[PDB]
């Protein structure tokens, strides 16, 4: 039916509506250190999110999105393994219902607590749509999360969550401040990939952060508190909403760092 991450619409069953599941670049992977190759033609990365514009906040069934206005280069992405201008369209994330699961990337095999996604768009496209029909039409910059201490800047998302329990539902967010939710490194691993929920689109270039956030326990538990139904529907709580780790096939990783 349609497709989710339950026992009978899992990402195993993905490939009968989306064949490309099977594709060649598809996310997420394992990031294996030993064999990533250091990159130092790679260039620092550069997130100007000054001038940021959140908009609102909409449970779609399969995660929360905060998104953003895009119609300008207000919050961009720059530089790192990209050519051009990347526009930040929304972040979400993904988590598991216990602390040891919930990223969609991996590190040696280890898994964390959840996962950010900020995902742009490359401007040389004109919009989101015709982004997603080229090969380095978007970039996404990824983020683990472990349990420690709470994040400051992640509690004004924490706190809206009541008011959009269900699918369908939305909440003003204005004047959320991305900046808030970045580790104080910027080091990362970059390959090329896909979008790691249906359309499954391998249109990405992957950047993923080194340094994990800090959250706390009770930061995690009210994202576990969310719905995949919609209201009046028998609740199904909103955890584990990750795809397992896919064959790299021929791509190598490239470190920013060694
Ligand atoms: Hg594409
Ligand atoms: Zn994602």
């Amino acid at each position: 039916h349609h497709w989710g991450y339950g026992k009978h619409n899992g990402p195993e069953h993905w490939h009968k509506d989306f064949p490309i599941a099977k594709g060649e670049r598809q996310s997420p992977v394992d990031i294996d250190t030993h064999t990533a190759k250091y990159d130092p033609s790679l260039k620092p990365l550069s997130v100007s999110y000054d001038q940021a514009t959140s908009l609102r906040i909409l449970n779609n069934g399969h995660a929360f999105n905060v998104e953003f206005d895009d119609s300008q280069d207000k919050a961009v992405l720059k530089g790192g393994p990209l050519d051009g201008t990347y526009r930040l369209i929304q972040f979400h994330f993904h988590w598991g219902s216990l602390d040891g699961q919930g990223s969609e990337h991996t590190v040696d095999k280890k898994k964390y607590a959840a996962e950010l996604h900020l995902v742009h768009w490359n401007t040389k496209y004109g919009d989101f749509g015709k982004a997603v029909q080229q090969p380095d039409g978007l970039a996404v910059l990824g983020i683990f999360l472990k349990v420690g201490s709470a994040k400051p800047g992640l509690q004004k998302v924490v706190d809206v969550l009541d008011s959009i329990k269900t699918k369908g539902k939305s909440a003003d967010f204005t004047n959320f401040d991305p900046r808030g939710l970045l580790p104080e490194s910027l080091d990362y691993w970059t390959y090329p990939g896909s979008l790691t929920t249906p359309p499954l689109l391998e249109c990405v270039t992957w950047i993923v952060l080194k340094e994990p956030i800090s959250v706390s326990s009770e930061q995690v538990l009210k994202f576990r508190k969310l719905n995949f139904n919609g209201e009046g529907e028998p609740e199904e709580l909103m955890v584990d909403n990750w795809r397992p780790a896919q064959p790299l096939k021929n791509r190598q990783i490239k470190a920013s760092f060694k």
